[PDB]
């Protein structure tokens, strides 16, 4: 029936990949590739509607600047994605992967998604940031750059865990389906 495709932006070790993984395979050995004859589109139906939705990971190096928005024709929806326990990342967003998003897909909506959220609470990771005079990112902070890139929605999640990583593939579905013009 239909058919929505999902980038997924971000720094390297954000995430990216754990979180798709994790999403439609759990366990190490899921770790799939597109190469898989099993089916790279997910089953996905939300009140009463049936969607294939079509996930899309990307190489966040800056050797790739060239080379990763070949996948971005087509995208109706992006997740751009930081992790918590990462400054660096969330600051990347507001230097690189925003404008680079905006600059190949002016209209194309936006998930801004916070990653590894089991970690913003781990008394250890906090140690580690603050040795570094850093902290982690908290909700009013990636609340105000999702205002600031103007997302369509912000939401937060842990791949490890599972903790609200369903909910995001939802609410980039529910971007397409339920838009604004
Ligand atoms: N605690 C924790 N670690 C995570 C989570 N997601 C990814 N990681 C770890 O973060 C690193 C980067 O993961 P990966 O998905 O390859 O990053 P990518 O470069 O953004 O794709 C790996 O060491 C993962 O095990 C998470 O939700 N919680
Ligand atoms: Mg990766």
């Amino acid at each position: 029936m239909q058919a929505i495709k999902c980038v997924v932006v971000g720094d390297g070790a954000v995430g990216k990949t754990c979180l798709l993984i994790s999403y439609t395979t759990n366990a190490f050995p899921g770790c799939y590739i597109p190469t898989v004859f099993d089916n790279y589109s997910a089953n996905v139906m939300v009140d009463g509607k049936p969607v294939n939705l079509g996930l899309w990971d990307t190489a966040g190096q800056e050797c790739y600047d060239r080379l990763r928005p070949l996948s971005y024709p087509c995208t109706d929806v992006f997740l751009i994605c930081f992790s918590l326990v990462s400054p660096a990342s969330f600051e990347n967003v507001r230097a690189k992967w925003y404008p680079e998003v905006r600059h190949h897909c002016p209209n194309t909506p936006i998930i801004l998604v916070g990653t590894k959220l089991d970690l913003r609470d781990d008394k250890d990771t906090i140690e580690k940031l603050k040795e570094k005079k850093l902290t982690p990112i908290t909700y009013p902070q990636g609340l105000a750059m999702a205002k600031e890139i103007g997302a369509v929605k912000y939401l937060e999640c842990s791949a490890c865990t599972q903790r609200g990583l369903k909910t995001v593939f939802d609410e980039a579905i529910r971007a397409v389906l339920c838009p604004p013009p």
